[PDB]
Parts: structure tokens; sequence; C-alpha cells
């Protein structure tokens, strides 16, 4: 048996997409996902 919690353990990550959206290396990822609506919230 084997049931700890998490679905996710063997395949793991794999794909890239994500690790970017979450402003990896120099961006929290709490703002550059906030980057995407206001970007440039000041045109005129």
């Amino acid at each position: 048996s084997t049931n700890p919690k998490p679905q996710r353990k063997t395949k793991r990550n794999t794909n890239r997409r994500p690790q970017d959206v979450k402003f990896p290396g120099g961006g929290q990822i709490v703002g550059g996902v906030y980057l995407l609506p206001r970007r440039g919230p000041r045109l005129g």
C-alpha cells in the first residue's frame, strides 16, 4: 500500500511553463502572475 497524501512523487516536474510564471530566479512568484493583468497600468 502507499497513501501519504500528495499525488505527485515519481513523475514530478517534466515540462516548463510553470517554471516561469512563478517569476523564478528573482520573483517571489507571487508578483509576476500579478504583473500579467496590470501589465503597464499607466498608459496615459
